[PDB]
């Protein structure tokens, strides 16, 4: 329940940067979506935390900074260079940890004037981003004469909360953030780095406050985060496939969660009458997901198991049959494009041709002598027993 | 229509979110995606209710949700601008069109008809009043983020995208934020309401519960098919086989006169009556002819190569039987066996013929090693459906 | 100067240091506690600057390129930016010359270039025009210098380049590929004054600069493999030393950087731990030293597993933390799908049940195939499952 | 050994016309490059007699030849111009000197030393006399076009630029449509006398046959031979191979008091021979070293991945024998061979040692498959001299 609530946050105080890694069905981006969340009470993103997602073309220019065309003015187009989402968060993560700090920081009066202009929704008009370009240039002029111990503990924690960070080209996304991102190379650690960047020249440090909470998966393993430099800044939290909430109780607690007594008596006995046909037995998903997990870790790998957001979803037996034949056996399939012999197996059916088979063997042959099966739409009690033959 | 295709999308999609319709080629994937679509929201043209996009390989993600375009304004003509693409303009046009109806949006009621009105503008935005439409987007996402989850839970609109050909293009990189968004209690008003933050325009951005994306992909290709295991658990694949069924006698006649309801049901009753009498007074031929290859296409081939029924579906006599035969799906037997003469011998079931009624006559010169290849021949009349009653 | 004397005695002989290592070394600690005790700057800035390469870092940014600069009303004046390497290289020329006094005639007018180098507001048209006329002035005076004055200048500045395989090296170094050298540095054997591409000025390297590159040699395909880049930069292999993993070797380490009164909880919360691990001081050590090995010989040299992973353990559940989430999630990166090997890099290959981090699932393939699972441990039988390694 | 590849590059500059010294690296064919060129041409300084241009990936042909670039001109008045490279201006500065001092072009020779100042002007050009350089440059070329190719057959400043680092450089960029004039036979007083016109600024352009091209190119990243073929046929190669004659002990006395011969050289000789009495009582010790490993090299990968002599020219004393050996050669050669034992201990000659005194100490575990990896070890002292020893 809260395990792996405190598993996150105690290595986003020890390394810094967590990534639930793992195959994909499980809940990664929903436990991580939970750990914020319930971390800053605060339910949308904003200042508190930014959600994003890496894709191949989130390049560097508009992750930390880049050239950005922007005049608000319909004339004189000023081609500035703008902070990306990250410099826009490592900068309002600094500048909201310079609040609590009682005579260290001496700029009570232009760090809040910098923090409303580093919060404001609104673009910023010229005459003001003149203002906001030379008050960050006095920030790097503050950072650098604060002791350490005076900026190792900045109180509000800020959390960029990354997705799919496998996805994007992590080593080019990430540019001068790939030496900062150890907890002892912030502002504040043992050694701190006030790294330069390039672009517009003005120099750059994480704060403590700011945690990268970054889910991915690694069932692609064309995409994987296999840079052995970015593996010791994160720390790497296995997040498996865990069968144990498909039980009826685990099920019952995970989805009369959020329904106030009204619609959880029609789920109450919607799910009584689920288990009421697959044989009365309260512990059919969690060995049905098992048995194809194990039967999927000896033939592919342990990273293309089968998760439990597929069938955490059914009410009745109705809905597992369309979760069977349309989300699963097309992704049993595509594991094993005319490989016929092993996904057989992992329905263990292997023996079995004809009959309650979900692929009947076809009466041809080849003239070769080859031979290839066809998927049956099974429909009523008789899925029920392809299914169970499984267990 | 309503009967298995039509139920079995609008069930799923209803629950999953997204529906990819993957099947071989010359079945109705593209065509039962467009008949949904338009019984659905009664609009037999894209625009308001629903789009018809479809994807390739030179398709961008800077075109499909949020990249620099540049523009021509009139005294700077080299003018960088960011431009939401068309699934931006969808999902927007999805959620202040679902946010009419709402109890909470009290103080910009019109703001939001302000905002439907831009992104309806099929003229191009000036830059005059694009900064009108960037301050109504960003007054948008500060809205929903004071919208409870008990209230985006039911938008009575319903939009759809109909992308065709999804598989074609870089879907990794098409879906950039889209395979995160992309579930039903990952949009809003879901279980999870997650609100991405998006690159370029640094504006917030979550699809709406009131998108639909009902994807078509081909597979018969390989090297384009969809094996991303984190993007095939967003969709929810149904797999629409070739079906021999609708090549009956009975069905040929329903699926034909149901589309062309004018008076020529005499004229089309009376021709597919004298199309079958030369075929034996056989009302199971072409059900029995596409099965008959299809099965021994998967035995030999991929399960996925299979002769769909969009060939055969628009037949009307022995003379078209033999357009669409030698020129439509014998070019394409001869692409999936090229060169390979006993297997595609075999297919058309002609393996010990080599000589009279056959399509394929053997070549009385033999090669330098051994080897010897074969020749089409083109047939007519009586002797065409003598070399057609072999495959069934 | 343990490693300062490699690294202090390699910089007076060839001019710059790539510090190449596997990950997890101290190889940017070294680089950075070096300068910082040499140049007595905790931060950036006025004696050295840290940067660092990456795929979208190219040559316009870090030397000289061209840039648009709109200030308040003006046209977009395309004007020349120097990048990173020129605004440390004329800085430490400037500062070189302003110490001493032969033939640089206008003190006040190099001490003006100088005011104009350290700006951290960006240059005014007003006030880069003199700044463009100024840096002419100086390589017209440089260039009328003898070599026995430009030999030998006291500030030496330092420009370190943390992560230096990760740009593209020969495009970077684009004018700098054959001036880094020590012969043809600004008052070597050799000095060469070579044009820059878009100004259009002679630039030349002064020396001063040393170049202190930290190559990440774990990955390859993006290591130095071109040889013209392997001669100018003298490479120091910095070996992950497990020496630093014993009981008093991490116990001087953390109370170095820590105060006096946690000093003593420290030393307690050490002792704990070594007391939870057998009474075994060379615990630690021989656990990284063991499974070093196993990584020299089966896969490489320089892919084993660090000194920066175990060096911050203060408890059993820190090391367990340590364990189950630094460096297993590395180990089934680097063998991934290989279980016949990680068993062994454990030395786990005959036990399959039991204290092991990986169980063997009971059923086999269906083609003589058959997988593991990383079973997670907890308490003295998860020490039973380490000291079994060693 | 210095005037025998002066004597070589001489004879293939006024066959050829161009060269290019690519060689491993640590050989002195930049070194060889820049001496030769002061030696001949009696200018120390890079500077109106010759140039150095280094070639990148970002070198383009706006500044090599001529780009446009603004200026400093009136304040709501900047203006592009026509701002020509390097070699633009090194081809027309041996133009104009070599009209200088002709007899048959006294038309207007008080004019040309105006053109000579011009472009030995080392500063950008002034606006207000940028107009007189574009002038006399258009009276040059008006000039050049009406005269013979008898008087234009040889010029006598020869000129030199000097290119380091050919091959890094994208030569079909920044040679657009002129790589065709570095042939003698296509140069300004060939018989195929070829001026072209430049694509910016409408000006003609050819090379004058005294400006040669010495190009100085590593030959060990990925190129052999088939790498530069837009320049391999105008271009003569010299190999400048690493000559471990340097490395005797009367070799590298006179190499560094060549330069250094004040008083401090006699402290050299004391701390030389201090270097080769520990190195047993041979003088031949560095240049056994250097051959027994450069033919180790050429026997296992190729010719041109050879150790170049400037490793150990600069070394005094064992501890900087011991610099060079740790930290630049063997780092060296462990790339060369990433992670294959059995032949980096064989570069050595130490296959049969496992420890005791070798660079490369075996580990005591073995292989699951049976592979064995050995660990670099660190000497000192007397020791390093004896596994030096066994190299030789
Ligand atoms: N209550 C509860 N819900 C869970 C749990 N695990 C998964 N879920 C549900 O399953 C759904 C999908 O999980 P999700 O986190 O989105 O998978 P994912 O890892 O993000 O998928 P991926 O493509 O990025 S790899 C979520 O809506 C979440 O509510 C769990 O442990 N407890
Ligand atoms: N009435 C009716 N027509 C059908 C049916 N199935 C296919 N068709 C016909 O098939 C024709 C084309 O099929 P279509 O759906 O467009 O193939 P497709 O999915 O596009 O094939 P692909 O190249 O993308 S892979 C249409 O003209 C349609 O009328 C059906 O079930 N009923
Ligand atoms: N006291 C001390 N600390 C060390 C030593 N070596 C490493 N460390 C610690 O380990 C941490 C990580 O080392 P670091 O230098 O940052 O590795 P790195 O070279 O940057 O790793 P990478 O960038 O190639 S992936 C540092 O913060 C430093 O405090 C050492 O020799 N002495
Ligand atoms: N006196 C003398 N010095 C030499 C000789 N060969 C090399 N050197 C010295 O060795 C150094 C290296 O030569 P250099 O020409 O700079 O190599 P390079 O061609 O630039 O190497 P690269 O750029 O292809 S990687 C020079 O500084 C030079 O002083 C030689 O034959 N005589
Ligand atoms: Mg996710
Ligand atoms: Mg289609
Ligand atoms: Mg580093
Ligand atoms: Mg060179």
């Amino acid at each position: 329940i809260k395990e792996d609530y405190f598993r996150v946050d105690m290595l986003l105080n020890k390394k810094g940067q967590v990534i639930l890694y793992g195959p994909p069905g499980t809940g990664k981006t929903w436990i991580a979506r939970k750990y914020v969340v319930e971390e800053t009470n605060e339910k949308t993103p904003g200042n508190k935390w930014e959600f994003i997602t890496f894709h191949q073309s989130y390049s560097y220019e508009e992750f930390i900074e880049g050239f950005r065309p922007r005049t608000d003015n319909e004339e004189k187009i000023r081609y500035v260079v703008e902070d990306g989402i990250f410099k826009k968060i490592a900068l309002r993560a600094l500048v909201k940890g310079l609040f609590e700090l009682e005579d260290a920081t001496i700029g009570k009066d232009k760090i809040h004037r910098l923090y409303i202009l580093l919060t404001k929704k609104e673009p910023l008009s010229p005459t003001e981003y003149e203002e906001y370009l030379r008050l960050k240039r006095y920030l790097w002029e503050l950072v650098g004469g604060l002791p350490k111990d005076k900026l190792k503990n900045l109180t509000p924690k800020f959390y960029l909360i990354i997705d799919e960070i496998n996805r994007g080209n992590i080593s080019k996304i990430f540019g001068e953030l790939i030496t900062l991102l150890e907890k002892d190379k912030r502002l504040g650690g043992e050694n701190q780095l006030i790294v330069r960047l390039p672009y517009s020249g003005e120099p750059f440090a994480v704060p403590p406050n700011l945690y990268i909470i970054g889910t991915m998966n690694t069932a692609d393993r064309s995409i994987a985060l296999l840079d052995v430099a970015l593996r010791r800044r994160f720390a790497f939290i296995e997040v498996e496939p865990r069968p144990e909430f498909l039980e009826k109780e685990n099920l019952k607690k995970i989805r009369e969660k959020k329904l106030k007594t009204e619609d959880r008596k029609r789920l109450n006995e919607k799910l009584n009458e689920l288990f009421s046909k697959l044989g009365n037995d309260n512990y059919f998903l969690k060995t049905l997901l098992e048995k194809i997990n194990v039967r999927i870790t000896v033939v592919k790998d342990r990273d293309h198991r089968i998760g439990h957001s597929y069938f955490l979803n059914v009410e009745t037996v109705e809905d597992l049959h369309h979760v069977w034949y349309y989300e699963v056996l097309p992704l049993l399939m595509e594991y094993f494009y005319n490989d016929w012999e092993t996904i057989k197996w992992v329905l263990n059916e292997k023996g079995k041709e004809h009959g309650n088979v979900f692929f009947e063997k076809l009466r041809l042959t080849g003239p070769n002598g080859e031979e290839a099966y066809q998927l049956k739409v099974l429909e009523g009690d008789a899925f029920i027993g392809a299914l169970k033959r499984i267990i």
